[PDB]
């Protein structure tokens, strides 16, 4: 009772680095917040964010970055706003963050 079994379309190369995760829809500028024990811990983590930013966004010096450092009592707030040009580069950055840094609690978005 069945006759139709034919399909052919595997033309995809995967030029864009995607883990296969969902897309966060609202902005193109992502804001990454983490709480550390020292402002040192905050600025130390910024280093690897820059490393990751260079991978996600090429550009001359990468995407735009406006970071927050709030000196609290016993901890600090590290919140870096990365202004990307595309949403693709923004979401994959979040993906990379989840892969490398991992500890952003878990399911933020």
């Amino acid at each position: 009772m069945a006759m139709k079994d034919v399909v052919d379309k595997c033309s995809t190369k995967g030029c864009a680095i995607d883990i296969g995760t969902v897309i966060d829809n609202d902005n193109c500028t992502s804001k990454f917040s983490r709480f550390f024990a020292t402002r040192e811990e905050a600025e130390s983590f910024m280093t690897k964010l820059k490393e990751l930013a260079a991978a996600a966004s090429s550009a001359d010096e990468g995407a735009s970055v406006a970071y927050k450092i709030k000196d609290l009592e016993g901890q600090v707030e590290l919140d870096a706003a990365f202004t990307f040009s595309c949403q693709a580069e923004m979401i994959i950055f979040e993906l990379s963050l989840r892969s490398l840094a991992l500890e952003h609690h878990h399911h933020h978005h």
